């Protein structure tokens, strides 16, 4: 890489690895659209096993992106749109209190106080039904962000059932593939076992717990290099082939809702370049970023802004994950660890990286 990009990084990634502790970790940075790579340590600690190219770590939240993208596609099929009632989708889910609540309040969080998390002992279809029917909202739908799992974890499994195929294989066939993103999985097969890190919570090697809806809100795994062709994609997508996926990736970044100076996205979520850094920091904390906000419709949304800081950021018990991009500066990064640590740490990282090279 240029020496620039590669003395802001080792300043930067290297002494966050120290102070966290990190066992692994893959750093992508995105300049002027070309990937460069950077790996530290272990992706198993017992076996010696290094960090690569090759890696596949979990995502978390980070799932979320793909999950709104994929939704955005089935939009520009014209197979699905978000102002349709839940109900549209879910003809069995008929209680009252579902009047008024859209796709759109499932994708952005906005329903009325979703959970973030479904309960443990939620497992089957008939449970998750069971539960939807039975939840009673905080609020009206469309005033209140509440990050939440169970929300967006049913838009994606609403958003294929026109479609017909599995939550796995649309994502598959209508994502991965098209974007060449081959070492990317929902599901681990076996012959990517052995490139599969370890995450490490309280020194204890661990994978992410299974549960309801894991698929759509956290459930992907990816390699450093899939996921700065992700970046990419997002970065351009209207240089990618399939015209639904391009305009899917559009409207992923569209703005919707505001609250304070950031704007809810489909699994995306954006703030106008140039940015207040210790506003992405701070409000990356979780005390921030779980709690219910007020927010206001963007009517009609914003189309994707160029000149935006797009992120995400993502954490399973082991895993934490960073995604930040600039459309406008064709600037981007991806931080893959395998320990979850603090939000504030990632972004202030990403932030010195990225505000370098603008
Ligand atoms: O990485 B995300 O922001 C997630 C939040 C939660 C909360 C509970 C369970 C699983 C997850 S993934």
């Amino acid at each position: 890489a240029p020496q620039q990009i590669n003395d802001i990084v080792h300043r930067t990634i290297t002494p966050l690895i120290e102070q966290q502790k990190i066992p692994g970790m893959a750093v992508a940075v995105i300049y002027q659209g070309k990937p460069y790579y950077f790996t530290w340590g272990y992706a198993d600690i017992a076996k010696k096993q290094p960090v690569t190219q090759q890696t596949l770590f979990e995502l978390g939240s980070v799932s979320k992106t793909f999950t709104g993208v994929l939704g955005g596609d089935a939009i520009a099929r014209g197979e699905i749109k978000l102002s349709d009632p839940t109900t549209k989708y879910w003809p069995e889910l008929t209680a009252k209190q579902w009047n008024g609540i859209t796709l759109l309040h499932l994708a952005t969080y906005t329903a009325g106080g979703l959970p973030l998390q479904v309960p443990d002992e939620v497992k089957s279809s008939s449970d998750l039904l069971r539960f939807y029917q039975n939840w009673q909202p905080a609020w009206a739908p469309g005033t209140q962000r509440l990050y939440a799992n169970s929300s967006i974890g049913l838009f994606g499994a609403l958003a294929v059932k026109p479609s017909g195929l599995s939550f796995e294989q649309a994502m598959q066939t209508r994502v991965f593939q098209p974007l060449k993103l081959n070492h990317t999985w929902i599901n681990v097969p076996p012959a990517e076992e052995k490139n599969y890190a370890w995450g490490y919570r309280e020194g204890k090697a661990v994978h992410v717990s299974p549960g309801a809806l894991d698929a759509k809100a956290y459930g992907v795994k990816s390699t450093i290099e899939d996921m700065a062709r992700w970046v990419q994609s997002n970065l351009k997508p209207l240089d990618i082939n399939e015209k639904t996926l391009q305009q899917g990736i559009q409207l992923a970044q569209s703005r919707y809702w505001q609250t304070g100076d950031m704007y809810q996205g489909l699994g995306w979520e954006m703030l106008d370049w140039p940015v207040n850094p210790d506003s992405i920091i701070n409000g990356s904390d979780n005390k921030i970023a779980l709690a219910a906000r007020p927010v206001k419709a963007i009517t009609p949304p914003t189309p994707a802004v160029r000149a935006s800081w797009v992120h995400k950021t993502g954490a399973t018990g082991g895993f934490g994950s960073y995604v930040a991009f600039i459309p406008e500066k064709e600037l981007g990064i991806v931080m893959l660890a395998n320990k979850n640590y603090p939000n504030p740490a990632r972004v202030d990282a990403a932030w010195q990286i990225l505000n370098a090279l603008q």
